């Protein structure tokens, strides 16, 4: 899986 | 200091 | 899913 | 230390 | 949106 | 879209 | 600077 | 091409 | 604590 | 070494 | 130092 | 494919 930063705010880590 | 995003959406960033 | 952080005091993950 | 990744299927994340 | 590092060269901060 | 980031003196973001 | 992650919790991005 | 953490156990820079 | 991409190869994620 | 992204402009990664 | 991208195509990286 | 790091100190990058 994908590790990739991600933001809607806060930063996160999302896993894909 | 950090990186904040933020949405005016487009994200955005800035610096504090 | 996101990868989460929490506090065990010293940092721990999850993913949700 | 660091983070490690792992399965249990879904990926999981520890620190040692 | 998704924050992905990518290269065409320098290194830039994808807004996805 | 690619953050950009700039001399604003300390360094500033923009997102196009 | 320095672009350094970092935690407390959320995950940020640093600037030193 | 995108440089993409990525793990399936070890992370690595995924170039794509 | 900051979180330090690092490396030994792959890489890690240091928490320092 | 750690692998940590900086910049003064464009972003790089550092090997210290 | 730090790591540069360049094209041989594929990516391919170097350090400075 | 994936960016290795060599190393046993000096460090050189590949992509695999
Ligand atoms: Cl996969
Ligand atoms: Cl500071
Ligand atoms: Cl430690
Ligand atoms: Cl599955
Ligand atoms: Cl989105
Ligand atoms: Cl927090
Ligand atoms: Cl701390
Ligand atoms: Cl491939
Ligand atoms: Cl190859």
């Amino acid at each position: 899986a994908y590790l990739l930063f991600y933001t809607e705010a806060k930063v996160a880590l999302a896993v894909k």
